[PDB]
């Protein structure tokens, strides 16, 4: 999601 966080 974030940027590595999904």
């Amino acid at each position: 999601r974030r940027w590595w966080f999904r």
